[PDB]
């Protein structure tokens, strides 16, 4: 028989996790 | 002939997106 | 024969990389 | 010293993982 | 002080739900 | 005065919407 259909697309992928601190402040 | 085959894997999924910005910085 | 089943889902993908720098540090 | 100015919207969620397979094709 | 820094950004959300089922099968 | 406190939280992350449909059903 033919091929069956493509599958469904894959599940999104996560976001990851925070970034680093961020930089110091007003002088 | 016989009954067919699976189809391919479904489209890609995506990756992930950046993760939040970090905390603030030091004063 | 009729044609055979879906394929699988697309594969699971990497979670994103980290966030960028967090914001400045507060007045 | 004032209140600071609110921060950005929360980045938005992903989409949901595909839904179940279809059912039977007419009897 | 000078007026505050700006809040957090918004809470990260859940992925949303499953999609709908499938296209019926074939005759 | 003191310094300013922190702003309030963004508005937060919008609810992820529904995923693809699934793949077609069978015969």
């Amino acid at each position: 028989g033919p091929p069956g259909p493509p599958g469904p697309p894959g599940p999104p992928a996560l976001p990851g996790p925070p970034g680093p601190p961020g930089p110091p402040g007003p002088p």
